[PDB]
């Protein structure tokens, strides 16, 4: 194919103009400083800028761009989307296994694949870890051609890359160009904006379209690459770098000298011609499947963090199985119980600040996996919380359970000790599934983490401890139901103080004189305003299922409503 | 002032080797890349870097360096070190106030700078503020200029600048270069180090010392500046960089092929003729006076840190006071009395983590400052907390004790009321002594947060609430006293349930019938374990005296024994 674009213009004041650059196959390239549009009409072409500010005409080879023309062409970015704690071999896996394995079976992908690790230079390394900045691993030389082969899988007919060679170790950054000029020769059209080149690619190319101050500059065709501005005035001379001087007039020795060559110029006088002349998704449920491989097996790989939540889990179910040991039914076991049950609830809240990082630490990520259409919206947000945030807030509340249960001496019932478990993975969700909405579509973390513990302190204050929540009139008792960690809490003071005694050596079982003395069970639960009845035990857990659905909603409300561009 | 050194070499592996170079007065000139040895001599000759791995030797016009050599040679970094929310005739007055004018009186200092500010292009903007990345001001052309004449202020003979153009717009980048030549002409020796410059200025200089690799390299002297190259096979040629050619070598068109031309150049045999020729505190009452000023200069002019811990108070004053209102003396008032003290003795425990960026954030400027001369560490450490610390850790804490106290209704004694504001403002200090101890001297924030956020819940704990202390039997009692906010619970408790009745239409001052009864004042206290007595309620506050001046010291402690290099 071939591409070209004409009387290109855009607005956010206006950034870019009337442009009118072909683009050829073979192996293009931009140039300019980074003030300039060398990373601007790259996002143009690609449908990656907003279409509202968009005027011209793009074509390729003179028809208009299909509806579904974004997926089904590379655009390998400078970040690298590629998984850290994941195998080369797996990595390329998860790509073939989206994109286009709707009908081929199982021993067809493989094939293809093969076909691939057999280029780029990876059948040595073709089992390992990636590594990341964190975890020793494939060099940096070698996972940016990890990056392009990634979506090579599908046959690509653009590959718009997106400035590989900067921070690239340059004495093998010339590694990726020449694998491009040997990729190039099969009918490709490599289309990419690098980043400050020396002197050697610069007879190594085909086309530039060279852009300085985000107005215009052509040279187009460009083999010779230099001939333009020796009539100028303003010439590259002897001893001086080619690549650099043709933007040095805004660097300080107008733009707008150079720029008025054109309109009796070399180039522009062949190139209006052609530009006026051709004037005229998949199986849902295999999705969330082949999505939750991923996110379990990146758990596995990377144990730093995993069993950060098990360790200071565990030993701090000691902590308080030290302190508390063996509490007894003296006067002082009501004020024993209720900070031990509050210990519990609150621990469940504010160790859940680090849910945070389940969709903010790659963000960048799924911006660009959902346009380039490999899966739904809903079976990355049905597949993620269903692979990582269930299996790490579920089994660190029933280790924080089994330990400190038969160490304290609470009831030693069975169904009133499989309550206890139950509240506790159901106030850890509702904890989460707070934190998963004022994060999810962000892109730090500090105005997300001070913004979310400021707010459960405020649930921390009425939750029937500090307050004795029967005492406020009647205008501030109506936030009283907008707090998490009252209902877990009230439901573990439920299963706790019935049918039990704290005043030995009297007895007030149905004979009962002196009172203020609170030394029975149920007149205690009477005083802290909760029911005494088995509905109101379970109005509880009924309360937080929908604390959970109405909070899951707006994540995934906003994860749609976001800008894909 | 002319340096010279001979046979230089530095191990941390051994980074650098045998370098021979002399540097004469006139305007010189350090090159290469970032990675080799351009920005590590110049820690060596400036006296930055620790004389232990140092072997060779560097001479002042043929004398050795004196004891007192890094006090007479300003050190213009390339990260400023200006104060961001001053004004420029004040931040050169404070650097003439320190280093020279112990004799002279305030009528000499502003005779001097003046003619200071008349050179550098200041005349124009010499009374605003300078401002940061957060806030701004004048630009960053006019910023690293202020920085030069900081230094410049106490008559110098060598100003070793560190790469000033490094992120300087470069426009007018040369405008700084421009400067340093004009001022050169006086008898000033400057070195420095630039950062890849493109052609202009690499022929205005007066000698380079291009290094590369870490190991060595020459053309020490620099009038035709590329007469070597020519002469090597590594010829730069007409249509390329010659200040990039020269240094193309580490990228492979070896750099060790031009090192053995070095045994045989025409630079090498002349330069060890004369190298083996020539080798056969002040007013301490005076400093922290004037250190504080520039602190507390520095709260009111930034309204963005100060007026923030105020307004969070004030709303937190009113949430306190609308939430307990009137709070009764029947059977539910000991609970809703326990729960608002221990909530502000907590609180005030948890507004410590905004004290830890009271060191941090300028280690990078104390350490410039330090090993230039200007204060001894006793004089800024006692400097800064009388400044940033006293009136803003304290100020937040009457202001949240006199809005609440007849809010609620406490006991409306006057003396009463005079413990409460001081056991408050007392456990403050305390409280941000010890995120002082174990985040003075360190880079990041976030392993001093999660390192004392995990402490301050340990103390939480132990705190006279959730374990009604006198039941921990034997071995984790002895933990009791190594907790905050237990001694600034139990003072403000003494004084609150002294001599009241929670027991009404009965009464209990010598008729106490019916045990668990708590409906007196004095048995609540002797129930939790604390000494009903006048010594008991001061000896929290000796205690808490005695940790103000155990984590303080250890922050003056571990402040000295720092790596100044
Ligand atoms: C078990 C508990 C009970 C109460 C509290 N918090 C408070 O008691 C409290 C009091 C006042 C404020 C208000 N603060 C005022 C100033 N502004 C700036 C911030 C908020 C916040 C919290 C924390 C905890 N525990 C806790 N909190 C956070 C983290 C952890 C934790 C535990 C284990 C591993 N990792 C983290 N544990
Ligand atoms: C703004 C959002 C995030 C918070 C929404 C808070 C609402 C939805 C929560 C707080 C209190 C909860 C209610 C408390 C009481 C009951 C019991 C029953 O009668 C129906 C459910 C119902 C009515 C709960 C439904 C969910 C609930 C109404
Ligand atoms: C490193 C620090 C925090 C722990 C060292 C202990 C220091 C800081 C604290 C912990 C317990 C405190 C002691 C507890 C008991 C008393 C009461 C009286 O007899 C004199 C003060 C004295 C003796 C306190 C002095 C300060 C003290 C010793």
């Amino acid at each position: 194919a071939v591409l070209s674009f004409h009387n290109i213009c855009y607005r956010v004041k206006e950034i870019l103009s009337n442009i009118n650059g072909i683009m050829k196959p073979g192996l293009n390239a931009i140039l300019g400083p980074t003030g300039g549009g060398k990373s601007s009409l790259l996002d143009v072409l690609a449908a990656r800028k907003d279409p509202s500010g968009l005027s011209g005409d793009v074509l390729i080879n003179g028809a208009p761009r299909p509806a579904n023309f974004k997926c089904n062409s590379g655009y390998v970015v400078q970040d690298d989307v590629v998984m850290g704690t994941l195998t080369v071999r797996e990595n390329l896996q998860f790509s073939a296994a989206l994109r286009l394995a709707t009908t081929m079976t199982n021993h067809e992908k493989n094939e293809r694949i093969n076909r691939v690790i057999q280029e780029l230079g990876l059948d040595k390394v073709a089992d390992s870890k990636v590594g990341t900045q964190f975890i020793r691993g494939v060099s940096g030389g070698e996972r940016k051609r990890t990056s392009i082969g990634m979506e090579l899988i599908t046959d690509p007919s653009i590959l718009f890359l997106d400035e590989p060679t900067t921070g690239l170790d340059s004495s093998t950054a010339n590694a990726v160009l020449l694998l491009l000029k040997r990729m190039s020769k099969q009918g490709r059209t490599i289309i990419f904006s690098i980043h400050q080149p020396r002197y050697s690619i610069f007879k190594l190319f085909d086309s530039l379209t060279l852009l300085a101050s985000g107005r215009l500059m052509f040279h187009g065709p460009a083999q010779e690459a230099l001939g333009y501005f020796e009539s100028a005035g303003y010439h590259c001379e002897a001893y001086n770098n080619p690549a650099d001087f043709f933007l040095d007039i805004i660097n300080g020795d107008l733009i707008e000298k150079l720029a008025e060559i054109y309109v009796n110029s070399s180039f522009y006088k062949e190139t209006k011609a052609e530009l006026h002349q051709l004037s005229g998704t998949t199986s849902f449920c295999h999705q969330l499947r082949w999505v939750s491989k991923r996110s379990f097996k990146n758990l596995l790989g990377n144990p730093q963090a995993s069993i950060a939540q098990i360790i200071v889990t565990v030993v701090l179910g000691l902590v308080i199985g030290a302190i508390y040991f063996g509490l007894k039914n003296d006067s002082t076991g009501i004020q024993n119980r209720a900070g031990v049950l509050f210990f519990l609830t609150t621990n469940q809240c504010f160790s859940s600040v680090s849910a945070v990082e389940l969709f903010v630490v790659e963000k960048k990520l799924f911006i660009h996996e959902y346009i380039s259409g490999y899966y739904r919206v809903s079976s990355y947000f049905l597949g993620k919380l269903l692979s990582d945030l269930l299996p790490m807030r579920m089994l660190p509340s029933i280790i924080f359970t089994c330990i400190v249960y038969f160490m304290l001496g609470l009831k030693p019932k069975a169904d009133a000790f499989f309550v206890m478990m139950f509240t506790l993975m159901m106030v850890a969700y509702s904890a989460s599934s707070m934190a998963l909405a004022i994060a999810a579509g962000q892109s730090v973390v500090s105005v997300a983490t001070l913004l979310m513990t400021i707010c459960f302190v405020f649930m921390m204050i009425f939750s029937g401890l500090l307050v004795n929540l029967t005492t406020i009139a009647s205008w501030l008792s109506w936030l009283q139901y907008f707090s998490i960690p009252r209902y877990g809490f009230t439901a573990l003071q439920h299963n706790e103080f019935l049918g039990q005694n704290f005043c030995p050596g009297l007895n007030a079982t149905g004979n009962n004189p002196c009172n203020y003395a609170t030394c029975t069970g149920e007149e205690y639960l009477v005083k802290q305003g909760i029911d005494l009845s088995p509905w109101g035990l379970w109005k509880n857990h009924v309360a937080l299922a929908c604390m959970i659905v109405i909070f899951l909603t707006i994540a995934y409300l906003k994860l749609l409503f976001l800008k894909k561009y």
